[PDB]
DNA sequence: TTGTCGCCCTT
DNA sequence: TAATAAGGGCGACA
């Protein structure tokens, strides 16, 4: 994987253009078949047969921000979407002991770590919101759990609202009901008093990969499963009450429409990083819809989960 | 003795 | 559209 530099259609070994690399490297298969975008520069394109480029990283270069963006090739994100199946059964497979964290720890003391983590990881597994790192929070404004605030959180005498403005500027309403399990946890940990202070004030990047590590999955992976499981309760749903039933095709587009406004992202984001390809391809069978109608949600969910872990032939 | 930071990869 | 932005995860650094 030897770093060469782009500039006008050619390739080279130096930094600054001068020496450029042999008429038949292999490099020059890759570029009649993808097109460096313009607005990059300081383009390094990898010396590699069109064949390995498929499957890996293919070129890097720097956007009007400074940053560097990394291209890859179509067996690489089908290698990246094949995962989301395993995932949505990884998180399956731990949410018992998520959940036994949580009610163990959320009768804990108001600035204890575990009880923050406690808090942070049942937001998470209600409402999917993304990690949010400080980075984002320093360069963009960009809100996301870890980076909440006081002012972030509205209380009513009979609701919370936690309102904020996450990634690309989407703008945010989750709300809690007294009822909802959260309310009392969320209420005690929040000081109206100081509204400019982190909600997690004792919580930090490096605190809650270390907690999360013990499920064996990342919070990224909280919110993959989210997805799919909303999609699978509104699928249910739908299947469920909808006059008698228009077609797989337009119930898939529904319930992603649906789901989306839920996580609040766009439904072909939805469609495209979030679903597990198995679920999309197994709900377009129209046999299948017959099996949907005569269950439960929760045997409905236990199909699913079976039929992608052993299509996934693990 | 821990809060940034770069690199890679994801959305 | 057609052009191409901004998130997370992990480990090194002082």
């Amino acid at each position: 994987m030897r770093a060469l530099f782009y500039k006008d259609g050619k390739l080279f070994t130096d930094n600054n253009f001068l020496n450029p690399v042999s008429d038949n490297n292999p490099a020059y298969e890759v570029l009649q078949h993808v097109k460096i975008p313009t607005h990059l520069t300081d383009v390094v394109v990898y010396g590699q047969t069109w064949e390995e480029a498929l499957t890996r990283l293919i070129f890097v270069g720097s956007d009007s921000k400074g940053r560097r963006q990394y291209f890859y090739g179509k067996m690489h994100v089908q290698n990246r979407n094949a995962k989301r199946d395993r995932i949505f059964v990884r998180v399956y497979n731990v949410m018992k002991r998520i959940n036994s964290f949580i009610n163990k720890n959320i009768k804990k003391s108001s600035t204890d770590s575990n009880y923050q983590l406690a808090v942070f990881m049942l937001m998470e597994t209600m409402f999917f919101i993304r990690f949010g790192k400080m980075k984002y929070l320093k360069e963009n404004e960009t809100v996301g759990l870890l980076t909440l605030k006081n002012k972030h959180i509205e209380i009513s005498p009979d609701k919370i609202v936690i309102k904020f403005v996450g990634k690309d500027k989407v703008s945010h309403e989750f709300v809690v009901h007294k009822s909802n399990r959260l309310y009392k946890p969320l209420l005690k940990l929040t000081d109206d008093s100081s509204p400019e202070e982190f909600l997690f004030n004792k919580l930090s990047e490096r605190k809650v990969y270390e907690s999360i590590k013990q499920f064996g999955i990342r919070i990224k992976d909280l919110r993959t499963y989210g997805v799919n499981y909303t999609f699978l309760y509104n699928f249910w749903t739908n299947v469920k009450s909808i006059s008698p039933l228009p077609s797989p095709k337009k119930l898939i587009a529904l319930t992603i429409k649906q789901t989306a406004e839920v996580v609040g992202h766009t439904p072909s984001i939805s469609k495209r990083a979030y679903m597990a390809t198995t679920i999309l391809e197994m709900v377009k069978d129209k046999n299948f819809l017959d099996v949907v109608s005569k269950t439960t949600f929760d045997e409905f969910l236990s199909i699913v989960v079976d039929h992608v872990k052993s299509s996934t032939d693990g």
